[PDB]
């Protein structure tokens, strides 16, 4: 098939337009993916007393002898003005920063603190869902058809959710719009990789995270204009419905097309890709897991790469959803991991060539790691440090991601490659969806979640050391 597209072009117009397009969309998705930490920031709440609220003492002392010392108590309040009791009149939050939040909504503090990293959990659940789901559709159904009705679900759903009534609404939605992400990550890869001549197969792929990394500088600056949940979410899915309206303009993959048997459609696809050669011509020109399980030699590479997968997703979306932890200027470290990433996928893709593959992965591995670990050791006071220490952390993990997809494809033979690809992509997403949940130990200490987040990544990265190349 690659005769085809160099009969085409392979790289040309069609390829950079189409490229330019598939990554507006990817820095949206980006967007709806890190808008949780935004639409989710958790602000300063305490119980709702009715000598602070009415139902001379300046407003310290007042807030001194109405709620408790606590690690001002968050959830307790004195029975009498200075015997503690629970926020029976419920809370106050903290609108200084966000005018409005989903916690501070639906008051998922405390006593239902864990349903906010649950809810996150819920939508990298449905994304795990999706690829499941729309992975064999985009094999089945046109690869941008996929795309095409994942854009209409991504916009309807972010919508849903931005006018979500009660948390429960909004967690489905949420599921529903992760549903949709997956497919739209899947085609837009799928579609990318479809297209250009196998040469600029790492190229397209460094751009696709690319796409990722100029994500989340946009959720920085939608967030910092718009600081209402509702309106944020909004102003996030809107644009899926221009994608939607566009996708039609987009190439169908000419392979699926010729694969699949639609020979005439696929040509004519071919032909207006060229545009922007006889079907006889096409016609004489045109690995289950088991599988891959089964071999006994491939058994330590499969495990090893799985499991950079899994630390990959496991840290990043651990890390990466909840930033208030990580630093003190939410916006501005939104901000700095996209502008890290920039730099540390470039240098890994550079490394990727005269440094090694191996060691370029595993040093990034273990610099993620030891930068998360340092990050949790530091003084809270060095606010500065920190701050720095995690933009560095994410910054790692995302070369390891550049890493790992560039170097899971050689591990395994060309038959097997798929297949090899496609657990590590599961894998990651599994630990995607644990990642928020182990956030559930901060209770036990602030300190815990991150020497998680810390300890994985370092252990992927020894054990990458065990590869073969
Ligand atoms: C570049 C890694 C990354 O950065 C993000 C920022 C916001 C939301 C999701 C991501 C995200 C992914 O999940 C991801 C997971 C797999 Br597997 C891929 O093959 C690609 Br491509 C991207």
């Amino acid at each position: 098939f690659s005769e085809l597209l160099d009969l085409v072009g392979g790289l040309g117009r069609f390829q950079v337009l189409q490229t330019m397009a598939l990554m507006v969309s990817i820095m949206w998705l980006c967007t709806q993916s890190m808008l949780e930490n935004f639409s989710a920031a958790v602000p300063s709440h305490r119980c709702w007393a009715p000598l602070l609220d009415n139902s001379s003492l300046s407003p310290e002392a007042l807030l001194a002898i109405s709620i408790p010392p606590g690690p001002p108590h968050q959830c307790r309040r004195f029975r009498q003005p200075q015997d503690t009791e629970p926020c029976v009149d419920g809370w106050v939050y903290d609108r200084s920063i966000f005018t409005s939040t989903i916690v501070a909504k639906w008051n998922l503090v405390c006593d239902s603190h864990a349903l906010k990293p649950m809810a996150q959990s819920i939508y990298l659940a449905g994304i795990l869902v999706g690829a499941a789901v729309c992975g064999p559709a985009s094999d089945r159904f046109g690869r941008r058809l996929v795309l095409t009705w994942s854009y209409l679900q991504m916009a309807v759903s972010g919508t849903a959710a931005a006018f979500a009534p009660t948390f429960p609404v909004y967690c489905l939605f949420r599921f529903l719009l992760a549903f949709a992400v997956a497919g739209v990550m899947m085609n837009t890869g799928t579609l990318l990789m479809e297209w250009t001549s196998a040469r600029a197969r790492p190229l397209v792929m460094t751009l696709n995270s690319l796409g990722f990394s100029f994500g989340h500088g946009l959720t920085a600056a939608v967030a910092y204009g718009v600081r209402d949940w509702t309106l944020l979410q909004l102003a996030v899915s809107v644009p899926f419905f221009l994608c939607f309206l566009y996708s039609w303009w987009l190439a169908e993959s000419a392979r699926w097309l010729l694969t699949t048997g639609r020979l005439d459609r696929g040509l004519q696809e071919l032909r207006r890709v060229a545009a922007i050669l006889t079907p006889e011509v096409l016609l004489s020109a045109m690995a289950s897991l088991g599988t891959l399980l089964r071999t006994p030699g491939l058994r330590l590479r499969t495990c090893i790469s799985t499991l950079c997968w899994f630390a990959f997703g496991f840290t990043f979306f651990g890390l990466a959803l909840d930033l208030q932890a990580l630093g003190s200027n939410i916006f501005l470290l939104q901000v700095l991991i996209g502008v890290v990433d920039i730099p540390a996928k470039m240098g890994a893709l550079l490394l990727l060539s005269r440094l090694g593959r191996r060691p370029t992965l595993a040093a990034s591995l273990l610099l993620a790691g030891l930068c998360i670990l340092a990050n949790t050791l530091v003084p809270h006071e060095m606010g500065a440090l920190r701050s720095a220490l995690a933009v560095l952390g994410l910054g790692g993990v995302g070369a390891a991601f550049t890493c790992i997809t560039i170097y899971s494809s050689e591990l395994f033979p060309t038959v097997l490659r798929m297949t090899a690809v496609g657990l590590g992509q599961m894998a990651a997403r599994g630990g995607a969806i644990l990642g928020p949940l182990v956030r559930l130990l901060g209770v036990h200490g602030p300190w815990l979640p991150l020497l998680v987040y810390g300890t994985v990544p370092v252990l992927s990265g020894l054990a990458a050391l065990l590869l073969p190349e």
